[PDB]
């Protein structure tokens, strides 16, 4: 991973800013909110900038808290092997919980509310997807 | 301050995303690096994004946190009234030590070695607002 960081380390300093932290944390194929990343850069850097071991031990704890695209579309794919297009709300909250950490119960049912999904209803996998992707870019 | 939060809710929910929250606070005159106005953010914001009473309450304690550019401008102007354009490292750093609570010794010796500037000398003060200000925001 050495290789990519200085890669995104763009002033060669062997540093990074926060937005080449959350831009190659985005590449590497973490899914969650800018303001966590951002959270995670505030507590895990110098005054300098972020160091390529501050930055493997962040990547290892952010690739737990969360997922990836990969994981969250083969879970849904599972359940959708027709290719309808929509799965259950629950089974979604099942997915949800199970591989990435940063949702607990009741921000699920939160995140369910501000999009529109009912719990005893389905959703519609690509619009969730995309407005999921949105809303983590923005908050 | 309603007034001003619902002027940066962009779309009218009564939420902030995050970069709006992050330019309201800038131009209400916070100066902190973005990663830990981001911080703020990721802790005290629900699904829907930061709400008016969740804004004042971080909004008071960013502001007891940090400085304002007044704030720093007329503690340096103190000291270089014939306006050379140089104050000590030494004075700076008392200044630093006193007006904001983001900032411990060994951040100020970081900050200091990363501009370049020893602490037996003397510091430009255009350049040093400049710099710092950069620095705030990619950090
Ligand atoms: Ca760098
Ligand atoms: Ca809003
Ligand atoms: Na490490
Ligand atoms: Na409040």
């Amino acid at each position: 991973l050495k290789e990519s960081f200085l890669l995104f380390d763009g002033d060669g300093d062997g540093y990074l800013t926060l937005n080449e932290f959350e831009s190659l944390v985005r590449v590497l194929g973490v899914v969650m909110e800018t303001s966590a990343i951002a959270s995670t850069y505030n507590s895990n850097s110098k005054v300098r900038g972020m160091s390529y071991e501050l930055f493997t031990s962040c990547f290892s704890q952010l690739k737990t808290k969360s997922f990836n695209k990969d994981e969250i579309k083969t879970a849904i794919n599972v359940l959708d092997k027709d290719k309808k297009g929509f799965i259950p709300a629950i089974e979604l909250r099942r997915i949800l919980s199970t591989i990435g950490d940063n949702m607990e119960q009741k921000e699920i049912t939160d995140l369910f509310t501000f999009m529109g999904i009912d719990e005893q209803g389905v959703v519609k996998v690509d619009d969730f997807i995309n407005q999921d992707n949105h809303h983590h870019h923005h908050h």
